[PDB]
């Protein structure tokens, strides 16, 4: 209807180390989104499965591990509106996005494609 959002819009992607931290301070930059998360958190990872509608949540990272909590796993086998990736690359996600933006955070098309093959889709 009208009555809307357009300052909810959140991203918490998070991995072990921090090369996922500052990879995240370039996508709100561009989105502007209000605060991202960083580094692998179950704190923080709670929130961006917890909540919902926090619009996308990266727990990457599950391999030598599988450092993905059930909090995670388990926000995969509903998978609502988000986007993911990790070692595995997504096993088949359903988002509302279009199941092509995830990946293992390879640092080559992944965080970018999940805003690359999105564009909006108003073309
Ligand atoms: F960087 Be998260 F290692 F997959
Ligand atoms: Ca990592």
């Amino acid at each position: 209807g009208s009555h809307m959002t357009e300052r909810r819009l959140r991203v918490l992607v998070v991995e072990d180390e921090s090369m996922i931290a500052m990879l995240i301070e370039d996508t709100l930059c561009e989105l502007g989104h209000e605060v991202a998360a960083t580094a692998s958190r179950m704190q923080e990872a709670l929130d961006i499965a917890r909540k919902g509608q926090f619009d996308i949540a990266i727990i990457d990272v599950n391999l030598d591990g599988e450092p993905s909590y059930p909090v995670a796993d388990i926000l995969a086998e509903r998978n609502v509106p988000f986007i993911f990736a990790t070692g595995y690359g997504s096993k088949g996600l359903d988002t509302r996005y279009s199941n092509i933006p995830l990946l293992t955070k390879p640092f080559l098309d992944s965080e970018l494609e999940a805003v690359l093959v999105q564009i909006s889709k108003e073309v």
